[PDB]
This record gives C-alpha cells, structure tokens and sequence, in this order.
RNA sequence: CGCCACUUCAUGGAAAUAAAUCACUCACGAAUAG
C-alpha cells in the first residue's frame, strides 16, 4: 500500500514482450519455488527467440564517493547543504525513472545508494548503457544544482562528487545471495 | 705431275631467389544450488 516483480528470471528476459507472471499464475492456480519452476520451464519452451543473455541477471550497486569530503569542501566556499540534498533527490527520482524505463527493477533506496536488478540487454540497451545513463544523470543533477560549487571549486583543481558502480552478471540460477555478496 | 700428314676434344658465370609461417568457428553447454 505504501509502495504502489519476483523470482530472478522475469527481469532477465523482459524483452520478448511476454507476460510470464500471468501464465505462471495460471499454471500454479509454498509459492516462490513453484512459480520459480513455472517461469523457468515457460521460458524454457520459449526457446524460439531466447538468447543466452536472456537467462543472465545483472545486479547493480552504486554508492556516492566522498560525500562528507564534498560537504567539507562546500563548507569552505560558503555553500549550503540544501543544494546537495536537491541534487541527490533529483538524481534518485531520475534513477528510478530511467531504471524502470530501461527494463530493470529498482529495489533498495533513493538515498546515495542504488541496488538494481536489471536484464543484461533489453531493446538493444546494455546494462553498461544503464550504468552510463545513471552516471550521466548523477553528473547532470550535481552540475544543475551544485552549479555554484561547480564553477567555484573545479577551476583551480578538485575532483567533483561521483558514484562508484558495482555490477555482477550471473546465471539466473546460482542463487542471488552469493551474487549480492559478490556485488557488495 | 708424282708422293704425303700432323694438330687440337671445356673453360668461366649463375648453384636458388621472393610471397604466405596458420586463418575462421567453437574458449564451455545443460542438470544438480536458488
Ligand atoms: N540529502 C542529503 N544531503 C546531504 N548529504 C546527504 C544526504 N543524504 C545523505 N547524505 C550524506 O551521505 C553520507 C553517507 O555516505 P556514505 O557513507 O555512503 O559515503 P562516503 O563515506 O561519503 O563515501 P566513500 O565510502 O566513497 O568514502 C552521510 O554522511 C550524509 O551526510
Ligand atoms: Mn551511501
């Protein structure tokens, strides 16, 4: 209710325009194992257009780099932290928008982290394309809101705040606990 | 006009030179874990 997508395979092959949730529910009609198996064999006999990247799952984890250091650097130049809050919130909203646009799934947070469950390739768009768009969105929000900090601390020299990225691509099997720890 | 032969029996040069020296495809696939 306060929110408004499961298994591991449905968002690995969200490109065929095929609704595995509906057919899996029809077949099954405790829960997770049976529907997991149903989705598995449904896209097993969807072999006609199934490429090897349709069975691989990409986990994307990102965190903000030196946020406290950026805060301390803005403190020297008399720059409010409200601008940083603005940039982070706008980046998070745009991140959710473009992650659902790409074909993946946002899971974790709209803070300075992001854990996304995305297919390797949907509509000819990579997970690396998704990472590039996320980085560009974060840079755009930083520049748009911290413009004062941008043209005040970057002329002489400084690295601007950025986000480091962690991507893990594994089979739909090979459970996602180990994959999550590998991503971490 | 008559008569009649002896000689000489491979040397020098080139003796391999360039091109290609691996190429493409497959570099794990399923099952068992979740
Ligand atoms: N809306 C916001 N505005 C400003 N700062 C924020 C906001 N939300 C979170 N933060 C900051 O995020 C920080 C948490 O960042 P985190 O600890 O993940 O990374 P870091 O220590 O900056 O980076 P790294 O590990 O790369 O050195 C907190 O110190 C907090 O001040
Ligand atoms: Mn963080």
């Amino acid at each position: 209710r306060d929110a408004f997508f499961e298994s591991i395979l449905e968002i690995s092959a969200s490109e065929l325009n095929i609704n595995i949730q509906q057919k899996a529910l029809e077949v099954i009609t405790k829960y997770s194992d049976q529907i997991w198996d149903a989705e598995e064999i449904i896209l097993n006999d969807n072999k006609a257009q199934l490429r090897p990247y349709h069975k691989y799952i990409a986990i994307i984890k990102s965190d903000g780099d030196s946020m406290g250091e950026t805060i301390k650097s803005m403190g020297a130049y008399n720059i409010p932290i409200t601008q940083l809050s603005k940039a982070l919130l706008s980046f998070n909203i745009e991140s959710i928008n473009e992650i659902v646009a790409y074909g993946g799934k946002p899971i974790f947070i709209g803070g300075d982290d992001l854990l996304c469950f995305a297919p390797v390739c949907c509509n000819g768009n990579n997970v690396f394309n998704l990472v590039e768009k996320l980085s560009t969105c974060f840079d755009q929000c930083i520049n748009q809101h911290l413009q004062q900090y941008i043209n005040a601390c970057s002329e002489a020299q400084r690295p601007l705040p950025s986000l480091s990225f962690g991507i893990s691509i594994t089979y739909h099997k090979y459970p996602m606990f180990e994959a999550l720890h590998t991503t971490d």
